[PDB]
């Protein structure tokens, strides 16, 4: 398979790699500079970027899942809250102008995760 | 196949897409806000960004392909100048610090496309 992939944030890399592993995503290759961290059929590609401020931070990349149900019950489960104020956060699966719903997550970085639900998708903006 | 996607800035619709449409990636979905160009497998999700710098653009996304010699020659061809200033702009596959080889595409926008050549580790997600 032939793969496009999401370039994102890092400022520690054990410090960012933890808060997605405990997530599902595997740490499988690392050096100093780069970090691959991925669960089964997701690719995140985390390079390293120390001079980041989180309200400044524009990288933003979709989590296409065939139940959404599944990975938001993890994030509550794990230890990650449900806040309007706060970073890491998460909101919920809504409805708003296409075809189906569509939930949030961020991450210690400022990371924005936009998660979906497959073909069954359609996730209105 | 569930899938992470980069999520990527376009100022007009049809100035973004028809550089990519030229590059294998047609025109699967098209609102207003959202855009996604896609080559088979390929997705590329370009949101609507008219206030955009293409100088502090941090937008980057890798393109793994098992041969890099067909999209670099594609480039060269359909008509993308190889430049070290200007946009859009193409350089060479040069030879890497980590595994393989890997060269860059910039677009009208301001988007750095990681070509990459892929390794022994094809870990197919
Ligand atoms: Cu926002
Ligand atoms: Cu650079």
């Amino acid at each position: 398979t032939d793969q496009a992939t999401p370039n994102l944030p890092s400022r520690d890399f054990d410090s960012t790699a933890a808060f997605y592993e405990r997530l599902g995503f595997g740490i499988v290759f690392r050096d100093a500079g780069w970090m691959i961290l991925q669960r089964g059929d997701l690719m995140l590609e985390f390079f390293a970027h120390p001079g980041l401020d989180p309200l400044a931070s524009w990288f933003s990349c979709c989590l296409r899942l065939d139940d959404l149900a599944e990975f938001y019950r993890q994030c509550k489960s794990v230890g990650i809250q449900e806040t309007s104020s706060g970073y890491p956060r998460i909101h919920a699966p809504e409805l708003q102008e296409w075809g189906g719903t569509m939930a949030a997550l961020v991450d210690p970085d400022g990371t924005l995760l936009r998660l979906i639900q497959n073909e069954l998708l359609a996730g209105i903006s």
